[PDB]
C-alpha cells in the first residue's frame, strides 16, 4: 500500500526545555515558523505524498461527484426582518458563499443585497459578522480572507445598496452594535504588531480595545471606550439594550461561560460618547454567565448559570442591584439545559431547552415566566431563529441527521399560535425512511452514562461487519446535536457505513457540570468517554477496530489525536481536523491563551502534570506488542488557520512519522494534508468543503479497502 517514502525532516536535538523539573525534547520547535524556507519545504514535501495518496484511487472522483450532486440543494437562512424589510441568506445549492437577499415583504421581490461570491474568483472572501443599525437603514458588515480569524468592516445604505466609504481594520473577535441614535456603531480592535496580520503569523493577540466609530468619519477618529490595560486578556464585547438606553459590557477571560457585566447609561453621559464611559460595574468577577435578554426600564432578564449549571433566567433590577434581590423568573430544570433565550414581540420570551441532546422550544411570558406554548419539534436541533423585542413574528429553522430541514414562520400577533412550514427543501438521492436514527448511553470507565447517536440503514445485521465514523469534539461547553450531513450520508448509503456521534464529557450537553467532567485534570473523562464510545460499537456488533474510523475538528482533533496514541489497537482510521496538539505551547499563539480555562497551562506545575500525559505530540510511542501497530491517520490543516495555528499539525506530523512511521511493522499511512487559501473551517467555500469530504471519505476508502455501492 505505502508507495512512497516519508520526507527527511531536521531534528534539532538540542531543543531542550525544563518545565518545573521534568526536561522535554522539541526537536521540531523550527516548524512553529510559518515563514522559514525550512518550514515551507517541509509543508511541500507533505503534501507531494499525500496529495497523491488521496488521488491514485477511483473512489475519490465517485464519491466527489455524489457529493457534488446531492449537496446541490437550495440553502436558506431564516427571514428576518430589520426597520421596513427583510433579509434572507439563500444558497442555490452550489455557490461558494450563500448571499444575502433583501425583500419589501414577505410577498414581495426579492434582490440581492450582497453576494460575497463576487468578491473572489475561489469563494475564499467570506462574511464573518454583521450588524444592522437600529432603523434598518445603514449595515456593517465583516469581510474575512482566506479563512483567518482577522475582519475588515465595511459599511453600506441599505437603499439602494448602495457601499459607503467607512472601512474598520484591525477588527478581530468583535462586537458590532449600533447606538440607536444611528450615529456610529460600536466594535473590537486590537493593536498594531509587528509583522503580518492576515492569518499566517502565530502572534499573542493581547490588549484588545472597545472603540466607537462615528459613521462618515475615518478609523482614526473613533473614540475609545473601554480598555484594559493591566489585563491583557480581557475582551470587552458592546451590546445595546433593546430600547436603546443602555450600552452592556461584558468583559471575557478565557472560553468559560462566565463574563463581567458593566452598563453605561447613556443619557448619563456628559456630553456624548466622547472617550471612556461612565461605566457602572454591575457584576466586577467572572463567577457567572449574565446574557443579555430583553429590560423593562431598568428590570433587565439575564440567563445565566450563577449557581445553575442547566442555566435559567433572573431579573436583576439596576436600582436593587444585590443579588439576595434578584428575582428568578425562569427557575432552573433539574436536568435540561437553557440554551439560548429571545425576546419577541414585546412581552414574549422564546426559550430552545436541550433534553437529552434534542431541542424543544418554548414560549413564554416575560412578566411571569410562565409557560405559554410549546412549538413541536421532531428530533433534532434548531440551528437558527430571528424575532427580536419590537418585531411580532419569528422564524426558526429545524435540522437532524436524516432531513436538511424546514424554517417555520409563527405570526405572533394571532390570538391562537400555529407555527406553519415557511421553506421546506428535500434532497433526492437520500430516502431517508431507509435509515433509522437511535440514541443509547452507554456506561464510561467510571460508570457514568453517556449518550450516543447512532445512525444506519434498517435492518442491517450486528455482525461487527459495517464500516462506521465515529464522531466527537468533548470541550468548551458545545453540545454536538444532530445536523444534516450529506457527506456522512454518502458514507452510509454508498460506503455501507454506520455513524455514531458520542456527547462526550467536556461538552454542554449535561450543562456546566458536563463542561466540568471534561475539563482541567478531568480532560481524560473525555478520551475515556470516546474510548468507550468505540469499545460500545464494537461489542454490540455495529463494527469492529479494522473498520472503525474516529473523526473530529479542533478541540476534537486533541480528542482523536489522543485517542490513536491511548488504544491504537481500537481504530482503523482517524482523521483529525485543525486538532490542538501541542498541550505544552498552545498558550503562546494568536487566542491559545483563552483555552486555558478547558486545558490549564503548562506554566503551572500542577497543569504541567496534565497534560503532559495526554499532549498528543508528546505522547507518540511505539505499541509494545509486535501484533499492533499505529492506525492510518490523516491530519488536516490549512496555512490561514490561526485560530489553532498549523504548527500543531506540523509537528504532530514528524513526530509520527518519525517514531512510527520508520518503524518496520507500521505499514498504515501516517499523512498530513495543508490547504491554501483556508484557515480554521468558518467561511469555507463550498468548493474547497466538496475537496475535503473527498479526501476524507477516500482516505478512509483506500486504508480500509471499502468498495463504492452506487
Ligand atoms: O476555537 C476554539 C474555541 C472554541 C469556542 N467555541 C466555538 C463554538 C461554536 C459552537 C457552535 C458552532 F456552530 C460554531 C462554533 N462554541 N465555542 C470558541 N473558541 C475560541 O477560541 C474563541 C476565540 C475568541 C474568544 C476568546 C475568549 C472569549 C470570547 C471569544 N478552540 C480552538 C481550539 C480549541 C478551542
Amino acid at each position: 500500500m505505502l508507495s512512497f517514502q516519508y520526507p527527511d525532516v531536521y531534528r534539532d536535538e538540542t531543543a531542550i526545555q525544563d518545565y518545573h523539573g521534568h526536561k522535554v525534547c522539541d526537536p521540531y520547535a523550527w516548524l512553529e515558523d510559518p515563514d522559514s524556507e525550512q518550514t515551507k519545504a517541509f509543508v511541500e514535501a507533505q503534501n507531494k505524498i499525500t496529495v497523491p495518496f488521496l488521488e491514485q484511487c477511483p473512489i475519490r472522483g465517485l464519491y466527489k461527484e455524489r457529493m457534488t450532486e446531492l449537496y446541490d440543494y437550495p440553502k436558506y437562512s431564516c427571514h428576518f426582518k430589520k426597520g421596513k424589510r427583510y433579509f434572507y441568506f439563500y444558497n442555490t445549492g452550489l455557490q461558494n458563499q450563500r448571499v444575502l437577499y433583501v425583500q419589501d415583504s414577505l410577498e414581495g421581490e426579492a434582490r440581492v443585497f450582497l453576494d460575497p461570491n463576487i468578491l473572489s474568483d475561489d469563494g475564499t472572501v467570506a462574511l464573518r459578522g454583521y450588524a444592522f443599525s437600529e432603523d434598518g437603514e445603514y449595515f456593517a458588515y465583516g469581510l474575512s480572507a482566506s479563512g483567518s480569524d482577522w475582519v475588515t468592516i465595511k459599511f453600506m445604505k441599505v437603499d439602494g445598496a448602495k457601499e459607503l466609504p467607512d472601512v474598520l481594520e484591525r477588527v478581530k473577535f468583535s462586537c458590532m452594535a449600533w447606538t440607536h441614535d444611528g450615529k456610529g456603531m460600536f466594535y473590537n480592535a486590537y493593536p498594531q504588531q509587528d509583522g503580518k496580520s492576515d492569518g499566517t503569523e502565530t502572534s499573542t493577540n493581547l490588549h484588545q480595545k472597545l472603540y466607537y466609530h462615528v459613521l462618515g468619519t475615518d478609523q482614526s477618529e473613533d473614540i475609545l471606550c473601554a480598555e484594559f490595560p493591566d489585563e491583557p486578556k480581557w475582551m470587552g464585547g458592546a451590546e445595546l439594550s433593546d430600547d436603546g438606553r443602555y450600552v452592556l459590557l461584558s468583559i471575557r477571560e478565557g472560553c468559560d461561560p462566565v463574563n463581567r457585566l458593566w452598563y453605561c447609561d447613556l443619557q448619563q453621559e456628559s456630553n456624548g460618547i466622547t472617550g471612556i464611559l461612565k461605566w457602572v460595574k454591575l457584576i466586577d468577577n467572572f463567577e457567572g454567565e449574565y446574557d443579555y435578554v430583553t429590560n423593562e426600564g431598568t428590570v433587565f432578564t439575564f440567563k445565566t448559570n450563577r449557581h445553575s449549571p442547566n442555566y435559567r433566567l433572573i431579573n436583576i433590577d439596576f436600582t436593587d442591584p444585590e443579588e439576595s434581590k434578584w428575582k428568578v423568573l425562569v427557575p432552573e430544570h433539574e436536568k435540561d439545559v437553557l440554551e439560548w433565550v429571545a425576546c419577541v414581540r414585546s412581552n414574549f420570551l422564546v426559550l430552545c431547552y436541550l433534553h437529552d441532546v434534542k431541542n424543544t422550544l418554548q414560549l413564554h411570558d416575560l412578566a411571569t415566566g410562565a409557560l405559554l406554548k410549546i412549538f413541536p419539534l421532531e428530533v433534532g436541533s434548531v440551528v437558527g431563529y430571528s424575532g427580536q423585542k419590537k418585531d411580532t413574528e419569528i422564524f426558526y429553522q429545524f435540522t437532524s441527521f436524516l432531513s436538511p430541514g424546514i424554517i417555520y414562520h409563527c405570526d405572533l400577533t394571532k390570538e391562537e399560535l400555529e407555527p406553519r412550514v415557511f421553506r421546506e427543501v428535500t434532497v433526492k438521492g437520500i430516502d431517508a425512511s431507509d435509515y433509522q436514527t437511535v440514541q443509547i448511553f452507554y456506561p464510561s470507565k467510571d460508570g457514568t452514562k453517556i449518550p450516543m447517536f447512532i445512525v444506519h440503514k434498517k435492518g442491517i445485521k450486528l455482525d461487527g461487519s459495517h464500516p462506521a465514523f465515529l464522531y466527537g469534539y468533548g470541550g468548551f461547553n458545545i453540545s454536538i446535536t444532530p445536523n444534516y450531513s450529506v457527506s456522512r450520508l454518502i458514507f452510509v448509503r454508498h460506503m455501507g457505513g454506520v455513524l455514531a456521534v458520542a456527547n462526550i464529557r467536556g461538552g454542554g450537553e449535561y450543562g456546566e457540570t458536563w463542561h466540568k467532567g471534561g475539563i482541567l485534570a478531568n480532560k481524560q473523562n473525555c478520551f475515556d468517554d470516546f474510548q468507550c464510545a468505540a469499545e460500545y460499537l464494537i461489542k454490540e456488533g455495529y463494527t469492529s477496530p479494522k473498520r472503525l474510523t474516529i473523526n473530529g475538528g479542533s478541540n476534537g482533533g486533541l480528542l482523536v489525536a489522543t485517542c490513536a496514541n491511548q488504544r491504537p489497537d481500537l481504530f482503523g482510521c482517524v482523521i483529525a481536523q485543525v486538532g490542538v496538539m501541542d498541550m505544552l505551547k498552545f498558550h503562546k499563539y494568536t487566542i491559545g491563551h483563552a483555552w486555558t480555562t478547558d486545558y490549564g497551562c503548562s506554566d503551572s506545575k500542577q497543569h504541567f502534570e496534565w497534560l503532559i500525559k495526554y499532549s498528543p505530540l508528546h505522547n507518540v510511542k511505539l505499541p509494545e506488542a509486535d501484533d499492533i501497530q499505529y492506525p492510518s491517520m490523516l491530519l488536516l490543516t490549512a496555512d490561514h488557520d490561526d485560530r489553532v495555528v498549523p504548527l500543531h499539525s506540523l509537528k504532530f506530523i514528524a513526530t509520527l512519522q518519525y517514531i512510527v512511521g520508520r518503524s518496520r511493522k507500521q505499514n498504515n499511512p501516517l499523512l498530513i494534508h495543508v490547504d491554501t487559501k483556508a484557515g480554521h473551517g468558518a467561511g469555507k467555500p463550498t468548493a474547497k468543503v466538496i475537496e475535503e469530504v473527498s479526501d476524507m471519505f477516500a482516505f478512509i476508502a483506500r486504508c480500509l479497502n471499502i468498495d463504492w455501492i452506487p
